[PDB]
DNA sequence: TGTCCCCTCGCTGCCGCCGCC
RNA sequence: AGGCGGGCAGCGAA
């Protein structure tokens, strides 16, 4: 069973997996595959004196009492440890203990790194994480394809269980599928009553078939454009909207009545399109936020469609935490916010990080930015303005997609993530102390290496000869001195 | 669960405090 | 009104 996967999640003591997968025609749909059996990579630093042999009949029948299993997995192992923590020698020889993650009593306790005994005195990999126990026994470094060997038959097409994380291999295959992506716009209003935001319009254009291994074409016109429309002020939208709509606007324009029955058409058509990859403009930081909130007070059953796991009850915690949140919610669809700190570190030449000055930017066409405030009654009495919005909110949706494929937010992550070895989506998000981690993770592990558990002077400046220079000066710089050092003096942990 | 993007240096504007010519 | 000394905040740069 072949799986490209893209999100994972982390629900009751087990990783779940998002990808797609080539039917018999090799057509690509959904799947979700939950993976069971995972366990703890487990490491016993004896003291001196003692060997991995007494650990083992000291604790192991502690350890079966405990979580209540029948038999653990365990061997001695020499380990190197090159870190931070004193008292830690630099090669000793460990016992090596097989903890699951799901154990049939008291499931979800971690044994304490300073936990002491007779016979060891620490901890190693008690606290990580399923993700990344995964992620590094299994050696999958970024978004690949995966072997699946026993599979046993959420908003995805296809749904899978397997109870060995073993079976589940990488594979060589560099080709990677089509992705499906939907670019999203939305305009917002703050009601006085309650001081909140309320959503207006909401443009869906899709774009189904992508590929990151050839490059991208300019200006692709997208497969299918739908537009969600809720009246701003009253309850009635002025006499000819829709067939002035139907003559200018461009795409399908579909119109509604409330709030309510304009998230439910937007989280029906969520559902039966299912996106791979989720464009927008600022939407992590705002525009995520306020469909998540007005999702939430309006009590729509299907919030879940967001992402790809299927969720019944919103988290009760939910009402700054709302940006794990939103996170674990939209598990699934990648969310390529092209205004977060990935999209904003790949065009630094702007200022404010608008859309119309990014496509200024990014793409050399210059856009005119209509302020749209729908509070004015002019789009509750006029239809002109409120297809002159709509027009403006299909063209931010337009600019949005097409800056997003012009920088290659998509391909960029990618890369980064396959040589970081992280998950696409938070290397998305504009992370850069995760790729070095895990990458590091990766590394260090594949070496026989224990990886650790979950200020200072800076660069020496002159000072100028200030001043104008009427001869010709040369600039002469180091290529990449810090990691050129690192390589040169051989700086390392070990 | 709850996270992050090195500190540190030098540069400019604003604000409040102190002494002075 | 002006120069200096310590403090906060904002931001461009290595």
């Amino acid at each position: 069973f072949q799986m490209f996967w893209l999100d994972y999640c982390e629900v009751n003591n087990t990783l779940i997996l998002f990808g797609k997968v080539k039917l018999k025609d090799d057509n690509c749909v959904s799947a979700m595959v939950q993976i069971n059996g995972l366990c703890r990579e487990l490491f016993f630093l004896p003291r001196e004196g003692k060997t991995p042999t007494d650990i083992h009949e000291e604790i192991i029948p502690l350890l079966m009492d405990k979580y209540g299993l029948d038999n653990i997995r365990a061997k001695p192992q020499k380990m190197k440890y090159s870190f931070e923590l004193p008292d830690i020698p630099s090669e000793s020889d460990y016992l090596k203990v097989l903890l699951p993650y799901q154990t049939p009593k008291s499931s979800r306790d971690t044994i304490p790194s300073d936990l002491s005994s007779d016979t060891f005195y620490h901890v190693f990999g008690g606290n990580s994480n399923i993700f990344e126990s995964f992620v590094i026994q299994n050696r999958i470094m970024g978004p690949c394809w995966l072997d699946i060997k026993g599979a046993d038959f959420s908003h995805c097409a296809v749904e899978v269980s397997v109870d060995k994380p073993q079976n589940i291999t990488p594979t060589t295959t560099k080709t990677m599928p089509n992705l499906r992506c939907l670019s999203l716009s939305i305009q917002t209003l703050m009601n006085p009553k309650e001081n909140k935001q309320e959503i207006v319009s909401i443009t869906l254009s899709a774009y189904r078939n992508i590929s990151l291994d050839s490059p991208i074409p300019e200006n692709i016109k997208p497969d299918d454009l739908c537009t969600l429309v809720r009246p701003p002020q009253s309850t009635s939208f002025p006499l000819g909207l829709a067939a002035l709509a139907k003559q200018k606007l461009p795409g399908r324009v579909r119109l509604f009545n409330n709030e309510k029955a304009m998230l439910s058409c937007f989280c029906a058509m969520l559902k039966v399109e299912d996106p791979d990859v989720i464009i927008g403009h600022r939407l992590q930081n705002v525009y995520l936020d306020v469909l998540a909130h007005r999702m939430h007070d309006l009590n729509i059953p299907t919030f879940s469609s967001i992402g790809r796991r299927l969720r019944r009850t919103w988290p009760e915690k939910f009402g700054n935490m709302n940006h794990f949140f939103i996170s674990d919610i939209c598990s699934g669809r990648l969310i390529c916010d092209i205004a977060n700190e990935m999209g904003q570190s790949l065009t630094p030449k702007c200022q404010s990080w608008d859309l119309s000055e990014m496509y200024q930017v990014t793409c050399e066409k210059e856009h005119k930015p209509l302020d749209i405030d729908y509070q004015n009654p002019q789009y509750q009495n006029d239809v002109n303005s409120m297809t002159m919005a709509l027009q403006e909110n299909i063209t931010n949706c337009m600019i949005s997609a097409e800056v997003s494929y012009r920088i290659q937010l998509l391909t960029l992550t990618k890369q980064l993530t396959n040589l970081a070895g992280n998950a696409w989506a938070q290397t998305l998000g504009g992370t850069r102390a995760g790729r070095n981690e895990y990458i590091l993770l990766h590394e260090f592990s594949r070496n026989g290496f224990i990886v650790p558990d979950k200020k200072y002077q800076g660069g020496l400046v002159f000072e100028p000869e200030k001043g104008l220079h009427k001869n010709y000066v040369l600039v002469m710089d180091f290529n990449s001195l810090y990691p050129s050092i690192i390589q040169e003096f051989n700086i390392c942990f070990t």
